[PDB]
């Protein structure tokens, strides 16, 4: 044979296709996935060491208060 | 005034942490929106490439199977 | 005219089918990002409630400590 | 103790937020996930539909081209 080879060629650089694809949307959403826990841990961390010192300084102006 | 203004210091630092990560995660979005269309425009050429090649197969396996 | 028309239809056809999918991509997209800042708005808001809980603590842990 | 138990409240009750939290984004990820997956299987279906046609108008356009 040779065209309905050439035919199986196709069918089967298609289905390659289609495999290859769906692997590398994977990849685009694990990507995705970790620059969003990412962010996500960082601007916590941030919003929480925020209330670390909204803590010393509501601590100060009172724990301080008793001297004065 | 001095801990009534440090307090007004951390309310206002409070306010641009929001404002700040607010944007920041508008980045990461824009940053993902992009990363998509671009890995959709690539699949998506392919898949047509392929189109358009599997065109010329049936093409040639029957256009010059005339002179065959 | 015959098949030089259904091939010129499916020419249409595909040139349509893209447009339609590069759209709704967009709305995929549209959709993720609402769902996105939601959370966020929703994440944020308790964040910054506790905020204003761990106060009040802290205060009254000390702002009466002085009938105390 | 009183008010260091409020401040262990508190202290396990925003610890207890972050894990809330942290778990909620992976819902909404994973939810996109699923919503992604599903449009690029129907899309990339229907992308590979045109080609099981396009096949057919070349195809009965020079198959029958035999009796013609």
């Amino acid at each position: 044979a040779e065209p309905a080879l050439r035919e199986q060629q196709l069918q089967q650089e298609l289905l390659a296709l289609k495999q290859k694809q769906q692997i590398q949307r994977q990849i685009l959403i694990a990507e995705f996935q970790r620059q969003f826990e990412q962010l996500s841990r960082q601007h916590e961390a941030q919003l929480h060491e925020h209330i670390k010192q909204q803590q010393e300084m509501l601590a100060m102006k009172h724990q301080q208060e008793l001297l004065e």
